[PDB]
């Protein structure tokens, strides 16, 4: 009976039936829509409000309605719209409600539509066989070209425009690498292209650049090289290794550590619930937000609401245009949307349990990404704790790290994203993302070093930041929190005993936070040493239950206030914000800010305003990232090493004593017991471990969806 | 002639045995075993490794030269003497030495003042001895009533403070008082009472008392104490003495229940251990423990090509404040007991994977017994859950391509009173090296008294959990492809600039930022300074690309604020002032610290800060010096033990350049199939053959744990 899991593929047959009755016709199938058209763009889950949502859970209440949200594009109508509906209740829907307007204020702008499978589509289309053909000649002495254009292929940016309303999408074209990352293989040719009007055949160029030089047109470009002013560089085709390969060459060698579980796995799940010996929590993946977990319980009583990713961000410099204008926002196509099949063994431990994903998005049918999530646990070859006695008393006690483990990921063009989210028995969670894929590259000339590395022939790796935003709705000791700031500091300080004759005294420097501005970090200033929210509530030695919060980032050094794009995405510009949580303050950013962030559809830096945060219900936002100037080690890929970045939940005076002391598995002994003996150190147990060994699953892949 | 020869290897008991008895002979009139000890009495303390010039290790090793004069390095305490000293003694040449050579004024420039020296075990027990036996005696009425104190001493116990003095030439220690817990730690059972002694003279028969601390309340002797006390005039807290759970116990009360996770390798180890030299696949180095500086690796190959002459350890640091006289004037300079003395066995299947492949230690220290430690390293291979790298190609061509990361890892664990530091150093298949320590164990707490919470938290009752700081100095030698290397830092920045192609407008121009560092003091930076985002070591020799190749380095510090240059002490740790700094790599630039801070501070006999000096840092063999630690104010879940989970601070040294393309582009265990193919073929998958082959796991070695004490 839970209500934070993800729609079934029969709730979603269940409610396109119901639109689709329901909305006339004029229907189109979202999959293959012209701009003109309706058509339904996604349905995914509607989250609960959370006081229906404990009085449910926490006091046997019947659950609020089981709902859905419709993205739905309104092309057909001089008006034209994209209304986000209600569809409801489940699971037999019956009602549908046009929130657009009390959400954002107006109804929404058609060109914040993001592009459809459709659209993407039929620019290729206009650009291999109306544009291109018109440079067939410097194309042949450029790259191979033949007959029409088969050879090549293109490549999404940035924002679409340069100013509200715009829908202006530079680009590039690179070698159809067969097998590889094509991202590599930039030709040198971008190309603007203004797919706003509603009618595709009325579609145009604004700009054209070829090595370093700008044009209006094709046949303009084309013009200029056959006038031999040009000097075109024959471009390879094909190569070895690196660039040009994933396939390692080298054969497989011995086979590499392998954890299994010697009897039975420790975890269990069914639906999106995860049950544990300590551990208990709903889990997820809005298709734009992405990642996200609920009701996370320890040891039965519950520390947050929810946790969950907002936003990913990609912001870039540049020697060519496309690169120089394009920031990412992620989200605004879907890590949800985007998110791919954990490969069994190599992205997940091989034992790890996998679990599928269903959507209905750009279609009329739902679908299933298999092996979405992977949940396992995990040894880490660490202690969680251990002392060893060899003074006054002769003994031994520790124990070692297990720990249980949530993982998605969303392979976005070049990027693979990892998000994990890690249960400690400590009582921590550690939440933490890491960056590889492929890297975004350019063509290579001249201004180059101001912008990146030559990280290839012919190939420039882009400077970039990577930078990601978390919504933490801790409820720490239940809902009232506060925000509190502890530190240190030194003080000269005459000694007492022999005062002439000083020390440096070393002291706290606890202090609450009552409003909003002042629990908000920007960038570049810091954040103070113990950051925490308490409760009114005390732990048995007097001191306000605490949950600190630990960041581990790397500062991606944000974009310009001053810029006119940045409210789009103006979390960025914090490490750290806490925040009055609201039901009409559910997201710190949105799919709509992706195409037109100059007019953002959301925008962070309202929700702090004036407010206070003692003793509401709270939720932190956290921000991480970090700079990345490419390398040639990120060839073919760029590795997750030293790319870990999120953050740390801590129990603080939060409990009497740390739980693991009442661990099934720690360990103790005194020199005076034989260590090696069963019933005092149960790991002189063990003997037998099974018949023979793991039992291994037969290996399975999820496949290619659109497969 | 590839020089194939050890030398970075620490001592064997031979080796010991045999300088020991070099020693025995040649010091002859008076000599005595250390363990049993005076003041004024004549000691071998110490003999270690004493490692060689680097010149000379090169050229061996590199230019199939001969290798140099193993040699060892002997401590000795002169106090059978007018005028005594501390003498640093070089014994020659191993296996069979025949020479001996005083390198104190070498290395220091005079002799070593005595007071300097560390407190040997003996004194220990002559203060404990004055303590139990001359002066709690003197209280017992106090002590009866409100500490159990039966005649006698199976009770109680002491604890040393950090500097003992304040002032350079004082010895004398501030000691807190704690019950002796059977069986878990004494740490939190502090009774309040804290007595500042004083031994430094060499007649322990002189030795004294200065002050008296009871229950936050000064007085001038325990006699001036039961005369107030007895006269009804002291209010006295009663501090109970058996207890329940956390504080008292370290033992789980909950049965074992089912079987956590367990590593094993389907087909053999995939790496070697042969004494200090360990070799796997790619990854190839000598390791060892220096007595005390601690861990350190030396002579690092990935796949043949050397990047770190040598990484190792330096100094720790802990600096607390407090309440008591004890705390507030604690500051812990780890290095002059010794990581590597203190080192303790690692508990097979706690504190490495059970299947690691564990390794015993040997040193002489405070006797003329060689000794050994058994399993102080462990070393092992371990999946790490994640992949290195993955990419899964749905759009244009359908594949996919990934690597789940594997690593190698040499740890070490130092129990030092309360803490149980652990050292690691982490071997990516990427080429990248991962340097990273943690701090458990307990926790140093002092009797809880009123004013508190400036001071820390309350954890037990009349348990204070004092607060503190934590450092760790590193060196690390990177040879960057070649001696000589330059220093580069790099960096990010917007510039506001016209839109090109529609100049009406206007973008921020995301931009990089090089900067070559020439001189020590450009690339030396203070704590909580604005900080490179990439910085970097690097050859005048370049990649195929062009870039110079180089080795990044990335840091991991939540540092704490450092103590106060005002301080006079400051002086002693230097290293603590800087997230980082670069220097010439000389040869008497060796250690930054020195055992013998500890005791004297004010006169430091390594000043880390002098190894900057105004001298060029581009084209030179380079030393980098990394700083890494964290603020701690002990809290509730401290209790029994602090925990690992987020207090794991090191670095990165992560390649930048140096390669032509990512090293694991060649792995053997990388996976790679296409849309078109089937990913359940062996021949396609590695990974489709783990169900046939890879059943079977090890029969697993019966629990053996290497002991207490003197095994
Ligand atoms: C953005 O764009 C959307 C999409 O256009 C706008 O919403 C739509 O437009 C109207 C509101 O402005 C709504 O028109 C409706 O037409 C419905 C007709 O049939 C319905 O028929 C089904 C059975 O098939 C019944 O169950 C329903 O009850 C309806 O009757 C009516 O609900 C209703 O009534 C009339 O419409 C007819 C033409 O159908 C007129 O000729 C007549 O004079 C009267 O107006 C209703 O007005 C439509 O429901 C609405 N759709 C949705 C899903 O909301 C948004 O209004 C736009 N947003 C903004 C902010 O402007
Ligand atoms: C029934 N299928 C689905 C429609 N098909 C299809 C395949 C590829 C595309 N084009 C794109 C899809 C796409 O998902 N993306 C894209 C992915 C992630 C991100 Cl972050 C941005 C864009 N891009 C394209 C596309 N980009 C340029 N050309 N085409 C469109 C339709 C093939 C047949
Ligand atoms: C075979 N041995 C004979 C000498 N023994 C002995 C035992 C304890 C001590 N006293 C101490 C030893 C000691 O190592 N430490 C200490 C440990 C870690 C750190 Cl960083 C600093 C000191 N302390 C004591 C001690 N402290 C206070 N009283 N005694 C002296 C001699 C018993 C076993
Ligand atoms: C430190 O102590 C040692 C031994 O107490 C001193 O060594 C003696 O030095 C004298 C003259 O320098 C020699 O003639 C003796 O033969 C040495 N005796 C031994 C046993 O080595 C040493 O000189 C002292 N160092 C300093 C700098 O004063
Ligand atoms: C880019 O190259 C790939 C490699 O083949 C093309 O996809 C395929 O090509 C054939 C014709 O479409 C199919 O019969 C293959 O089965 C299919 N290959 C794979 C690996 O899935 C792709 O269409 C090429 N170009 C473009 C513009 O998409
Ligand atoms: C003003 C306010 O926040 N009141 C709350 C009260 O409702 C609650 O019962 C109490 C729990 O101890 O914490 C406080
Ligand atoms: C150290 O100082 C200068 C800069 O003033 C430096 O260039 C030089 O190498 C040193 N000094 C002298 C006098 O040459
Ligand atoms: C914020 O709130 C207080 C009282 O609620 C008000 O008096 C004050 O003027 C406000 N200040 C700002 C800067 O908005
Ligand atoms: C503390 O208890 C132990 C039991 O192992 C005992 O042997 C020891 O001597 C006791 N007291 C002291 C001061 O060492
Ligand atoms: C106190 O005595 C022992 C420890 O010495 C403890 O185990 C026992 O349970 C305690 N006392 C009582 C009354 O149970
Ligand atoms: C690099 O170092 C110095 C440059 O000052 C020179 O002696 C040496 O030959 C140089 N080598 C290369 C490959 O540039
Ligand atoms: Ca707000
Ligand atoms: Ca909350
Ligand atoms: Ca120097
Ligand atoms: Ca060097
Ligand atoms: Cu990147
Ligand atoms: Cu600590």
């Amino acid at each position: 009976s839970q209500l934070f899991a993800d729609l079934s593929r029969e709730e979603l047959t269940a409610v396109m039936r119901f639109l689709t009755q329901r909305l006339g016709p004029g229907l189109v199938d979202a999959a293959q829509a012209r701009p003109s058209d309706n058509c339904v763009f996604s349905v995914e889950l509607q989250l609960p409000p959370k006081a229906a949502a404990l009085a449910h859970l926490d006091r046997g209440s019947p659950p609020p309605a089981r709902e859905a949200l419709a993205i739905v594009f309104f092309g057909r109508q001089p008006q034209p719209n994209v209304s986000e509906l209600v569809v409801g209740p489940l699971p037999h829907p019956s009602y549908m409600r046009d929130v657009t307007v009390e959400r954002h204020g107006g109804p929404l702008p058609y060109h914040r539509r993001p592009v459809l499978f459709q659209e993407y589509l039929d620019i290729d289309q206009m650009i291999f066989n109306r544009e291109l053909p018109q440079a067939s000649g410097l194309l042949h002495h450029c790259c191979f070209y033949k007959h029409r254009g088969r050879n090549l292929v293109t490549m999404t940016t940035a924002p679409r425009g340069l100013q509200s309303g715009d829908r202006a999408t530079w680009f590039g074209l690179y070698y159809n690498i067969s097998g590889a990352g094509f991202f590599l293989h930039h030709v040198g040719l971008e190309l603007l292209v203004n797919h706003k009007a509603l009618d595709p055949a009325r579609w145009t160029i604004q700009k054209v650049f070829y090595q370093g030089r700008y044009y209006d047109s094709l046949a303009q470009l084309e013009a200029q090289f056959e006038a031999g002013l040009v000097n075109v560089v024959l471009i390879p085709d094909n190569g070895t290794g690196g660039s040009w390969s994933l396939k390692s060459p080298v054969p497989p060698g011995p086979a590499p550590p392998l954890q299994f579980y010697p009897q039975g796995p420790r975890f269990s799940v069914q639906g999106s619930r995860v049950a544990s010996s300590l551990w208990t929590f709903s889990f997820g993946l809005g298709a734009f937000s992405g990642p996200r977990i609920f009701d996370v319980r320890f040891q039965g009583e519950r520390l947050v609401y929810e946790i969950s990713l907002q936003e990913a961000l990609a912001i870039y410099g540049g020697n060519s245009p496309a690169a120089m204008t394009t920031r990412y926002v992620d989200g605004g196509f879907g890590m949800g949307k985007y998110t791919t099949p954990l490969t069994r063994g190599v992205d997940c431990p091989y034992l790890a349990t996998y679990v599928d994903w269903h959507f209905l998005l750009e279609s009329q049918a739902p679908k299933t990404i298999r092996d979405a999530f992977c949940v396992f646990e995990q040894n880490q070859g660490l202690p969680l704790r251990r002392h060893h006695s060899d003074l006054y008393s002769h003994y031994f006690g520790g124990l070692a790290e297990t720990v249980l483990v949530v993982r998605s990921m969303s392979t976005l063009l070049n990027y693979d994203y990892v998000w994990d989210t890690v249960f400690h028995p400590s009582g921590a969670i550690e939440i933490r993302f890491y960056a590889t894929g492929y890297i975004s590259s350019a063509f290579l000339f001249g201004a180059t070093g101001k912008y990146g590395n030559q990280v290839s022939e012919h190939t420039l790796g882009t400077v970039h930041t990577h930078s990601a935003h978390f919504k933490v709705d801790l409820d720490v000791a239940g809902l009232e929190n506060w925000v509190w700031a502890e530190d240190m500091v030194f003080v000269p300080m005459a000694v007492p005993w022999s005062p002439e004759h000083q020390l440096q005294r070393l002291q706290v420097t606890r202090k609450l936070l009552e409003m909003e501005e002042q629990a908000a970090f920007l960038v570049g200033s810091a954040t103070p040493r113990y950051l925490y929210l308490a409760s009114n509530h005390s732990n048995k030695w007097g001191h306000p239950r605490g949950y600190r919060i630990q960041m581990l980032s790397f500062a991606g050094e944000p974009l310009p206030q001053n810029s006119s794009m940045a409210r789009g995405f103006s979390w960025e510009r914090y490490q750290l914000a806490v925040t009055q949580r609201k039901e009409e303050e559910p997201s710190s950013s949105s799919v709509f800010n992706q195409n037109d962030p100059w007019a953002p559809t959301v925008d962070f830096s309202d929700f702090i305003n004036n407010e206070t945060i003692a003793g509401k219900d709270l939720v932190a936002w956290v921000t991480a990232g970090f700079l990345h100037i490419p390398h040639a080690e990120d060839i073919p890929n760029t590795v997750t090493v030293g790319n870990g970045v999120g953050f740390f939940l801590r129990p603080y005076n939060f409990f009497d004593e740390d739980p693991s002391f009442y661990s099934a598995d720690s360990i103790y002994f005194r020199g005076d017991q034989d260590a090696g003996a069963c019933e005092v150190n149960p790991l002189a147990c063990l003997p037998q471990a099974a018949a023979c060994a793991p039992d291994l699953p037969a290996f399975s892949h999820g496949g290619f969806s659109h497969n």
